[PDB]
């Protein structure tokens, strides 16, 4: 039917020593097989692959195929959440998908 | 034809004296036809509706039919732009969106 959206990127701000959500939903009108996703994250000085994964349908749950460290875990929803911030948390998370589109989050842990 | 997004609640900050746009996208599978929306300001003390239209259908631009202040401004997309902000700008601003069942995105916005 329909579905409202604020958008593609977002600016978080979270506790050093807490837990964050980074939000991440996407829609099919159409009927996708074989989706391929990957959280990156970038800093001036640093480069890394979160997690990535796939989503075989839309029936079906997402499928982690790779993660980096377990302070990160995955949650159509393929937000992730990130375990016992540290202040080098800081930095651009960003949520690419494929079958082409990426969603942004700017983290500052305060 | 895929769509991701970042959900449907954000918070903002934003410097007094500056302008700020406060996100709302929606997206059509089926279809529609005179769609309805509304945003609202609420605060734990006062309530307005900052701005109210109707979009004819998928092809058509949103139509502005009531809007309380020119500080507000629409910029699909029914995205709003605060200008000039102030102090007491800071809230909960919700976009309604009706298709005859209703949706809402809500932004907390904090003036700094």
């Amino acid at each position: 039917s329909l579905e409202v959206s604020v958008g593609k990127a977002t600016d978080i701000y979270a506790v050093n020593g807490t837990e964050i959500l980074l939000p991440c939903t996407f829609s099919s009108c159409f009927g996708f097989e074989d989706l391929h996703f990957r959280w990156t994250y970038n800093s001036s000085d640093a480069f890394k692959i979160l997690i990535e994964g796939t989503v075989k349908n839309e029936k079906s749950d997402p499928k982690v195929t790779l993660k980096d460290d377990d302070r990160i875990t995955l949650v159509n929803n393929i937000s992730i959440v990130l375990r016992d911030l540290e202040f080098s948390d800081t930095g651009k998370y960003t949520c690419h998908v494929k079958n082409q589109h990426h969603a942004t989050i700017f983290l500052q842990v305060v």
